[PDB]
DNA sequence: GACCACGGCGCC
DNA sequence: AAATGGCGCCGTGGTC
């Protein structure tokens, strides 16, 4: 390519070099462009910036967030890397997609704009005829990344003082739990060593094994094993508490509030676009799509996630979601009317597990009635559910059994996409996302099978993630008009954030959007709440 | 210091 | 642990 100067042309394809992979921290280290037989080398990035009208090519978003953190409203445009990814959503990484599609992926700003022009290229070219993932492509995934690139620049608001006051108190738990084990043990070991605990539980103590780990073919000491080992010994109660506690210190308590960016004041994640087989989004650098909820140590880390002073959060969550789409997928005229009926199939096994009307059913035991709803429904053993549920296999049967005559053209659905997966090598979602199974017709039954979970999860949980990304790509104008934010999505949830004000405005409007999203066979539901904090706000 | 595999576990 | 699926992050034990 010919090296013409800095500016380059409208719509030219843009390479860049980051000192660090986090968009909201990363120093901008190099800035090229592409177009037209010629590449354009910025001589100081920053200014350079600003001379562009669009972030079009490999990993536009990341450019754009970084564009919004300098304040500069430089949007992405296309990227390479969305329609790989929509071809085929292994297609997660710039060193993957170059190597497949016609280049190499380098450190260079000038060979990455160069890279992106040629890529852009060669995939558009695959997308013709591709009608669905076109449409896909400029309705969902291309608008989507603008949408996500300003979440990723507003960031979230966390209560600091708060967290490292509870830092203090839970360090001071997890001594307590740790000198009873170490008592118990007659003897201290490094209790976050897996390795040396197996040893004192089941060499040094008596304890039966349960199980094996799957890569080393050690004893296991999950939760599940020391849940089934409780009674044997009086140590793995306390091991369990030290457990939770440890997980939330170490992974929430103590990083997040070294991570608040000095110049916002608030905590960045990113939304990564082109990263699941599914078709959903996923979170890193903090990942803020595993906040804890489950136990009360995890809901005093959700209380951290606050509102700007003056404003107010609102969660909004989708109803029985992947079950709803499941209706719709399949047309079982039972499980359409179970929610035109608006009957919750959550509180109904939560009542039948822990024997209490529907009345007095309450978080932890619906929460804890989900895991046996969706581990049934995409194939969970009887097994297994007989040991959760702490039930004969007989009984555990009996649900499973019950389970799938209530629905009797889910199972004809399942086979159906099964067969068409067998046959064109791929299943897809209501919108025609794909995903590649080539391992339905394994020799290797555990193999065939595993594949197949994968093959019939994949159109439902994914038409939830096309479902909910629409909305977002709608709502997000909507929220600009009436000066409130999008914060985050945890995949069926969104969480927003509104001037008080204006709040049930907010809320009234981003549930009509989200339920009239794209009408089914069933209406979709979304509860919403609003609050100073993430967890008062679904309170 | 970086990276790796693993077992383990937080959320949907 | 186990015939649920989809993620990312942590500490250990280990290499380079
Ligand atoms: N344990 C699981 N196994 C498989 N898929 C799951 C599991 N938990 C959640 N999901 C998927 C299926 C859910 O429809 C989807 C959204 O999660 P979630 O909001 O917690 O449940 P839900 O939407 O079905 O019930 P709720 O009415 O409480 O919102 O994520
Ligand atoms: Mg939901
Ligand atoms: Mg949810």
């Amino acid at each position: 390519l010919e090296e013409a100067p800095w500016p380059p042309p409208e719509g030219a394809f843009v390479g860049f070099v980051l000192s660090r992979k986090e968009p909201m921290w990363a120093d901008l280290l190099a800035l090229a462009a592409a177009r037209g037989g010629r590449v354009h080398r910025a001589p100081e990035p920053y200014k350079a910036l600003r001379d562009l009208k669009e972030a079009r090519g490999l990993l536009a978003k990341d450019l754009s967030v970084l564009a919004l953190r300098e304040g500069l409203g430089l949007p992405p445009g296309d990227d390479p890397m969305l329609l790989a990814y929509l071809l085929d959503p292994s297609n997660t990484t710039p060193e993957g997609v170059a190597r497949r599609y016609g280049g190499e992926w380098t450190e260079e700003a000038g060979e990455r704009a160069a890279l992106s022009e040629r890529l852009f290229a060669n995939l558009w070219g695959r997308l013709e005829g591709e009608e669905r993932l076109l449409w896909l492509y400029r309705e969902v995934e291309r608008p989507l990344s603008a949408v996500l690139a300003h979440m990723e620049a507003t960031g979230v608001r966390l209560d600091v003082a708060y967290l490292r006051a509870l830092s203090l108190e839970v360090a001071e738990e997890i001594a307590r739990l740790e000198a009873e084990v170490f008592r118990l043990a007659g003897h201290p070991f490094n209790l976050n060593s897996r390795d040396q605990l197996e040893r004192v539980l089941f060499d040094e103590l008596g304890l039966p094994a349960i199980g094996k780990t799957e890569k080393t073919g050690k004893r296991s000491t999950s939760a599940a094993v020391l849940e089934a080992l409780r009674e044997a010994h009086p140590i793995v109660e306390k091991i369990l508490q030290y457990r939770e506690l440890t997980k939330l210190k170490s992974t929430y308590i103590d990083p997040l509030p070294d991570l608040i960016h000095p110049r916002t004041g608030r905590l960045h994640t990113r939304f990564n676009q082109t990263a699941t087989a599914t078709g959903r989004l996923s979170s890193s650098d903090p990942n803020l799509q595993n906040i804890p909820v489950r136990t009360p140590l995890g809901q005093r880390i959700r209380r951290a996630f606050i509102a700007e002073e003056g404003w107010l959060l609102v969660a909004l969550d989708y109803s029985q979601i992947e079950l709803r789409v499941l209706a719709h997928l399949s047309g079982d005229e039972n499980l359409i009317r179970v929610f035109q009926e608006g009957r919750d199939i959550h509180t109904e096994t939560a009542s039948w597990m822990f024997g209490v009307p529907r009345e007095a059913v309450d978080p932890l035991m619906r929460r804890a009635a989900k895991t046996i709803n969706f581990g049934v429904l995409y194939g969970m053993s009887a097994h297994r559910l007989s040991q959760e549920l702490a039930i004969p296999y007989e009984e555990a049967q009996a649900f499973i059994e019950r389970y799938f005559q209530s629905f009797p053209k889910v199972r004809a659905w399942i086979e159906k996409t099964l067969e068409e997966g067998r046959r064109r090598g791929y299943v897809e979602t209501l919108f025609g996302r794909r995903r590649y199974v080539p391992d339905l017709e394994a020799r290797v039954k555990s193999v065939r099978e595993a594949a197949e979970r994968m093959a019939f999860n994949m159109p439902v949980q994914g038409t939830a993630a096309d479902l909910m990304k629409l909305a977002m790509v709608k709502l997000f104008p909507r929220l600009e008009e009436m000066g409130a934010r999008m914060l985050l999505q945890v995949h069926d949830e969104l969480v927003l954030e509104a001037p008080k004000e204006r709040a049930e405005a907010v809320a009234r409007l981003a549930k009509e959007v989200m339920e009239g999203v794209y009408p089914l066979a069933v209406p979709l539901e979304v509860e919403v709440g609003i609050g100073e904090d993430w967890l008062s706000a679904k309170e």
